C-alpha cells in the first residue's frame, strides 16, 4: 500500500541486514575462542533476510539490496518508477545501522575501524585471503545472479506460497559461505556503502566495484530467469 | 482458552527457553575442544522459541519474554489485562529452569555459578567483551525493537500463515550472535532474572538493566510496526 | 494404512537416527581441525528426524523412538496395541545402523568402539564431561518430558499443519545441544541399545538407565500436555 | 513444461549445487582460524538443493543428481524417457561450475587444485581419513538410498506440500555431516565429475566409483520407497 509504508519497510530491513550481518562480523566472529566465524556471520547474514522478509516481505516485497531491486526490474517483476526510492530507502537504512554499530563497536578498548576493515568489502590487497581482482568480480558476479534467480524462482507464481523467506534468506548463508574469503561478501552495494563510510579508506575506494558488479550480476539473474526459465 | 492454559503454556515455554538456551552455555558453549560456542547457543536459544512457539503458540501467543508481552501490548497486539500474568508466569518458569540448570550442572567438580557468571546478563565490568554501558543500552534496545518489529510482522494478518514461530525463533538466533560478546544476549528479562538468582552477587545488581532497556526496546519496535508499518 | 507400511517406517527412520547422529559423532566431530563437534552431532540429530518425519511421517506418525511412542501412549495420542511392535522395529533398525556404522569405522586405521565408546550414553565415569548420576537423571528426565511436550504441542489438531517434522526434529537438535557433556545425550532407548551393543561394555551395564529415564520423562512430558495444556 | 526449462533448470541447480558446495570447500573451510569446517560446506551443500529446489523444483523436478533422477526412476516416479537428457545437463551444469570455481581459486597465491585435490571425492589413500574402498561403498550405498527414500517420501502425494525442499536440502547436509571424512560425501555423480576433471589425477581414477555406487544406491532406494513404503 502507499509508498511510505514500503519505504519504511524497505529501510527498515535494510537496517536489519546490516546491523544483523555486519555486527556479528565486527562483534562476534573472531571472539577469542568462542566466535562464531564465517559460518556465523554467513548464518547471521541470512537470518536478517530471512526474519525480515517475513515481517515486512508483504509490505514491500522484501528487497533490502539495490541489485534484488534493480534485477527483479529486469525480470519484468518490479516498475522501473519505484527504483530509486527503494535504493535511497535501503541506502539510509544501512547507513543508521553503521554508525549505530560504530558507536557500540567504539564500547570496547582498542576498536579502529579504520584498521579493522569495518567488515567491509574489498578485493585484491582487501579481500580477506588475498584474491584477485578478476576473482572478485567472478565471485560476485556468479552469487549475483544465482541470488537473483533463487528471488526470482521462489516467489514465481507457481512455486509453493510463503516459503520464498525461507529459500531467500539461506540463499544469502549459502553465498556468505562460499565468497566470505575473497571479498567479505557483497552482493549487496547498500551493504557495502553503509559500512564503507565508516571504514573511511581503502573501503570507499574500492566502493564503485560492490555497486557496479552486484547490479551486473543481479540484471543477468534476472534476465536468466525472464528469458530462459519463466513462462 | 481459559487463562490457566495460557499461563501454563507461557511458564512451560520460559522454562524451556532459559533451561534450553542457558543450559547450553553453561554445559556446552566452553566445552573442551568439541564445545559449541556463542554460535550454538544461539542456535539453541532461537529453537527453544522455534519449537515452544510451535508448540503451545495457538494456546497463548508463544510470548515466553515480557519484553515481547508488553511490546505486543504497546503494538496494539495484546491486553493490559492478561500483561500482569503473562509477566509472573514466565518469571517463575524462568526460575524454576535455572534451579535445575543450577542443580544439573553441580554435578560437575569445580562448578561455580558466582565466579563462572552462570550464563548472566551484564555490562562493563561484565560484559564478556568488555564493552562499555553505553555498548549495552545501545545494542539491547535496537535488538529489542528489531526482535518486536519481526513478532508483530511475522504475525501481521497479512504475513504467509503458520511461519512465525520460524521467523521468531531465527530472530532469536541471529540476536544472540550478534551481542553475546556485548551483554551475554538478554532481549529477555525473564532470562535475565532467572540465571542471575543463582548467580547471586553482579547478576542481582545489573539486573534492573535488563528489565528497562529490552523492555524499553520492545516497546519502541511494537510503536514502531503499529504507527510506521501496520495498517 | 496396514502394519507392515508403520513398522517398515519405523525402522527405517530410526535406521536413519542411529546412522545419521550416531555416525556423525563417531566419524566427524572430532576429525582434526574441521571436524563438525558437538553442535555439528547435535543438528545431525535434529536433521534425521526432521528429514524422516517428513518422508515417512505420513506413514507412521514419526516416532523413531520407544520414549516418543511410550509419551504418545500416555498423551492420549497413541493405541496401546501397537506399541510393542514399534519399539521392537526401533530397536531393529537401530542396531543394523550401528552394526554398519560399525563396519564403516573399522575402515580406518585404529579404530576402537569399546576404548572410543562409540558414541554411546553414560553417567559418572562414563559421562564425557564428568557429571554425576543425579545431573544424568534431572537432564534427561526434562529434555525427555520436553521433547514429547513439543511433539504432543507441534502435531496438536490446532497447531500450524505441515510444520511439526520442522519443529520436532529442531527441538532434538537443541537437546543435543544442551546434554551431550552430560550423558552423550539419550532421549532415546532405541539409540542408546544400537550403540551399546557395539561398544561392548560399560554401555550395556549402563543401558537400563536410557531405558527408564527417557520412557519416563517422555510420559511426564505426554501427561503434562494431555491434563494441564490440550483441551 | 516444454522440455529445454527443465533442463535449464536442471543445469542451472545443479550449477549451483557445485559451485556452493565446491566453492565453500575449496575457499572457505580450511581458513586460518575463522573457517567454516566440514560443518559449514555440509551446511552449503544442503543450502543449494534447499535454495534451488525452492527456485526450479516446479519447473523440472529439483534433481539437481544423476542419482536422484534414475532413482526417482526406479521409484516408478520419473520416465525413463528424460532420464538421459537431465543427466547430461546435470553434468554439463556441473562442469561450467568447476571450470569458474577454478579460475577464482587460481587468484590466490599457491592455489593448486591437483595437490590440494579441489573437493574431490576418493577412497583409501584420497578419502580425507583414511578410510578404506569397502567403508566408502557401504556409506555411499546407505547415504545414496536413504536420500533417495527422504526424497521420494518427501515428495510423496500424502506427505505435507510445499515442505520437500526443505527436507531434501537438509537430508544433503546430514549426509555431508556424517561422510565427507570417509568419501569427501559424493551422493552425486555429476558433482564428482566436475571436481574431478580440474584435480585431473587421482580423482579422474577413482570417478568410476562415485557413478557405479550413488547410482546403485539411488536404485535400491527408490525401490526400498515405491515396492514397501509407498501405497
Ligand atoms: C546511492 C548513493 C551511492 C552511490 C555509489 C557511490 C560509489 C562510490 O564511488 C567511489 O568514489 C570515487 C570518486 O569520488 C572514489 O575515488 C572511487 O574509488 C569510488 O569507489
Ligand atoms: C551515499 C554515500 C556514498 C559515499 C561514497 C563517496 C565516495 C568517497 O570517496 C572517497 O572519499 C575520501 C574520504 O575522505 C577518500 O579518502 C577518497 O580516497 C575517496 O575515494
Ligand atoms: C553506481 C556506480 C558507481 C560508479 C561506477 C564507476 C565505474 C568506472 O570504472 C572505474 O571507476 C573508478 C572509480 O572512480 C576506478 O578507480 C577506475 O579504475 C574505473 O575502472
Ligand atoms: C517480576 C519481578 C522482577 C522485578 C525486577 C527486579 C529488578 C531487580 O532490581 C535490583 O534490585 C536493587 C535493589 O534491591 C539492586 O541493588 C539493583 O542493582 C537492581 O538491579
Ligand atoms: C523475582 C525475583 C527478583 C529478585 C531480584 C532482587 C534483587 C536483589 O538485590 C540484591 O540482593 C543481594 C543478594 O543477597 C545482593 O548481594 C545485593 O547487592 C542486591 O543488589
Ligand atoms: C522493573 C524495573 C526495574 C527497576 C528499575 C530501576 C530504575 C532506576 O535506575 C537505576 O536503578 C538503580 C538500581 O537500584 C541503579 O543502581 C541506579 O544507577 C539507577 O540508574
Ligand atoms: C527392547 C529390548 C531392550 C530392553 C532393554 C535392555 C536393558 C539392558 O539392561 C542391562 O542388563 C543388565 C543385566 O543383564 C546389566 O547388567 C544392566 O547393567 C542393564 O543395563
Ligand atoms: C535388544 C538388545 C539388548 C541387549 C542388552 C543386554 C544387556 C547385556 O548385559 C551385559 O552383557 C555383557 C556383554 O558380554 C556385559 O559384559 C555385562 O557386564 C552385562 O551387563
Ligand atoms: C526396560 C527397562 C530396563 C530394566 C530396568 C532396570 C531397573 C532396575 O534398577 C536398576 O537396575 C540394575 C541393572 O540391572 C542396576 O544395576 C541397579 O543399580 C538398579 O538400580
Ligand atoms: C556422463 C559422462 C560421465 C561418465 C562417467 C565417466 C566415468 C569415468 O571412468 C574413468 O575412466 C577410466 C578409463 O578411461 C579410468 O581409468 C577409470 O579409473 C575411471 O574412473
Ligand atoms: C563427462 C566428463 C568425464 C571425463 C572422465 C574421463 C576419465 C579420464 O580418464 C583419466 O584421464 C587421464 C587425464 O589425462 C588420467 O591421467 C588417467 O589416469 C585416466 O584415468
Ligand atoms: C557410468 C559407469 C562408470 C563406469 C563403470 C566401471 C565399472 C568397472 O569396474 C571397475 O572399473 C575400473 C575403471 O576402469 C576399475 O579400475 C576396476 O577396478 C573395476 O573394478
Amino acid at each position: 500500500s502507499h509508498m511510505f509504508r514500503k519505504l519504511a519497510a524497505e529501510s527498515f530491513g535494510t537496517f536489519w541486514l546490516v546491523f544483523g550481518g555486519s555486527g556479528s562480523a565486527v562483534l562476534a566472529a573472531g571472539f577469542p575462542e568462542l566466535g562464531i566465524g564465517f559460518a556465523g556471520v554467513a548464518l547471521a547474514f541470512g537470518l536478517t533476510v530471512l526474519t525480515m522478509a517475513f515481517a515486512v516481505g508483504h509490505i514491500s516485497g522484501g528487497h533490502f539490496n539495490p541489485a534484488v531491486t534493480i534485477g527483479l526490474w529486469a525480470g519484468g517483476r518490479f516498475p522501473a518508477k519505484e527504483v530509486v526510492g527503494y535504493v535511497i530507502a535501503q541506502v539510509v537504512g544501512g547507513i543508521v545501522a553503521a554508525a549505530l554499530l560504530y558507536l557500540i563497536a567504539s564500547g570496547k578498548t582498542g576498536f579502529d575501524a579504520a584498521a579493522s576493515g569495518f567488515a567491509s568489502n574489498g578485493y585484491g590487497e582487501h579481500s580477506p585471503g588475498g584474491y584477485s581482482m578478476l576473482s572478485a568480480l567472478v565471485v560476485e558476479l556468479v552469487l549475483s545472479a544465482g541470488f537473483l534467480l533463487v528471488i526470482h524462482g521462489a516467489t514465481d507464481k507457481f512455486a509453493p506460497a510463503g516459503f520464498a523467506p525461507i529459500a531467500i534468506g539461506l540463499a544469502l548463508t549459502l553465498i556468505h559461505l562460499i565468497s566470505i574469503p575473497v571479498t567479505n561478501c557483497s552482493v549487496n552495494p547498500a551493504r557495502s556503502t553503509a559500512v564503507a563510510i565508516f571504514q573511511g579508506g581503502w573501503a570507499l575506494e574500492q566502493l564503485w566495484f560492490f555497486w557496479v558488479v552486484p547490479i551486473v550480476g543481479g540484471i543477468i539473474g534476472g534476465l536468466i530467469y525472464r528469458t530462459l526459465l519463466e513462462k
